[PDB]
């Protein structure tokens, strides 16, 4: 019961087999300022790895990519008018999607923090 990342820096927490996914501090970083967030219907189907929407920056797209398989719940509706929430509060305020997943054994296949943790500080080195 704790946050997972993805090697593409995203996070998934999870509960009641509800999973909450956005993306990581070195993710928001890496983007600068959020401008726009593209964010997939309520009740759309996604497999583990598929594409389900992108966020925008002066720097760069960003596409976003499941972390689980299942079925969207909800998306983040304060990111029309306050995209910059993802970079000011990328881990509570700034979540992007819910969603139902199907498989849990596919947690097993993220990143602990502790993965992570070694992984960001691997890469910044």
């Amino acid at each position: 019961s704790v946050r997972k990342f993805t090697e593409k820096h995203e996070w998934v927490t999870t509960e009641n087999g509800v999973g909450t996914v956005g993306i990581s501090n070195f993710a928001q970083e890496a983007l600068g300022d959020v401008v726009y967030c593209s964010l997939p219907e309520v009740g759309t189907k996604l497999n583990k790895q598929e594409e389900f929407g992108a966020l925008e920056s002066v720097k760069a797209a960003s596409e976003l990519y499941s972390p689980l398989s299942g079925e969207v719940t909800e998306i983040n509706k304060a990111l029309a008018e306050n995209p910059g929430l993802v970079n000011k509060s990328c881990y509570e305020d700034g979540w992007l999607i819910k969603m139902t997943f199907s498989n849990p054994s596919e947690l097993d296949e993220l990143m602990s923090e502790e993965a992570y943790e070694k992984y960001i500080k691997s890469i910044e080195e």
